[PDB]
């Protein structure tokens, strides 16, 4: 529902209905998501399913 949104520690948005998950990708990018994208050689995906968990 709510997810961290920026490389900064507290900022968030409420997600589009249907985007029930939060992701931190590591530069650092965070935001709302529907399905947890596969991790890769040079990009790491953390995915969690509770408010501001990323």
């Amino acid at each position: 529902r709510k997810c961290l949104n920026t490389p900064l520690p507290l900022i968030y948005t409420t997600c589009p209905i249907g985007q029930d998950k939060c992701v931190k990708m590591t530069d650092v990018i965070r935001g709302c998501i529907d399905i947890c994208p596969k991790s890769s050689a040079d990009v790491e995906v953390l995915c969690c399913d509770t408010n501001k968990c990323n």
